[PDB]
């Protein structure tokens, strides 16, 4: 049965106006800005942007990849597909 989300989990993350996007739940570095309550720091693959999202917008990667893991014209998307499949836990600093 599912646990709560934790850092390192892989997802497709949904934001209004964008396709479901390959992403991970990030850690918060020591000294870094924390997310609001009930939000997680989401690192989007490809764009390498962070937004704060709740569970309603996070779709576990294993379950969702057959639906959402397809090329998209949007900037950074296809790079993001490579990153999530091939090195999802790397440093993208």
């Amino acid at each position: 049965m599912p646990h709560a989300f934790k850092p390192g989990d892989l997802v497709f993350a949904k934001m209004k106006g964008y396709p479901h996007w390959p992403a991970r739940i990030d850690d918060i570095a020591d000294g870094a800005v924390k997310p609001p309550p009930n939000k997680y720091p989401i690192f989007f693959f490809g764009t390498h942007e962070t937004a704060f999202l709740g569970p309603k917008d996070l779709f576990p990667y294993d379950k969702s990849k057959d639906k959402y893991g397809k090329p998209n014209k949007r900037k950074g998307f296809n790079e993001g597909l490579w990153e999530i499949q091939n090195n999802p836990h790397a440093s993208y600093s």
